């Protein structure tokens, strides 16, 4: 599929040098950096999507994640299906695991308080990620049958909102540096 959306945030700190490529072609040099979040995607979410990439470039130094990455509302949820990340395996409450794509994911939920969202620069909402449990190899065509992770939440009360806001393929960094380019498609 083409993508219609470009997600490119930052809180500010450092350097994020997101380039919106061709296609669904984007890459990432960041430096120093605060929070950031960078991806290609849709503008709207469907949790019938299957969502497939190829990461080109996965070049983290220091804590960064390669995921899916997108919002509900009604409730206002944040999402992950964290593929491979950087120095720091992202981790939080254990609810169970689910197999997809060839990979075995831990299943967490974690909160932020106070925090920015799609809703303002100080709001409360649970985060709900599928975590691999090892680093899934990169630079070959890889596929995120995003329905197995949709199912797997809800039978651990884990239920998405109604409202779809975007969702994309993404380069997540904290307090770190690195470089990633990513075809999404
Ligand atoms: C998950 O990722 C980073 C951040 O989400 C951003 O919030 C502000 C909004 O405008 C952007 O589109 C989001 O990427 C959130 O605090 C964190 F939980």
């Amino acid at each position: 599929a083409s993508t219609d959306y470009w997600q490119n945030w930052t809180d500010g700190g450092g350097i994020v040098n997101a380039v919106n490529g061709s296609g669904g072609n984007y890459s990432v040099n960041w430096s120093n950096t605060g929070h950031f979040v960078v991806g290609k995607g849709w503008t709207t979410g469907s949790p019938f999507r299957t969502i497939n990439y190829n990461a080109g470039v996965w070049a983290p130094n220091g804590n960064g994640y390669l995921t899916l990455y997108g919002w509900t509302r009604s409730p206002l949820i944040e999402y992950y299906v964290v593929d491979s990340w950087g120095t720091y395996r992202p981790t939080g409450t254990y609810k169970g695991t689910v197999k997809s794509d060839g990979g075995t994911y831990d299943i967490y939920t974690t909160t932020r308080y106070n925090a920015p969202s799609i809703d303002g620069d100080r709001t409360t909402f649970t985060q709900y990620w599928s975590v691999r449990q090892s680093k899934r190899p990169t630079g070959s065509n890889a596929t995120i049958t995003f329905t197995n992770h949709v199912n797997a939440w809800k039978s651990h009360g884990m239920n998405l909102g109604s409202n779809w806001a975007y969702q994309v393929m993404a380069t997540e960094g904290y307090q770190s540096s690195g470089s990633s380019n990513v075809t999404v498609w």
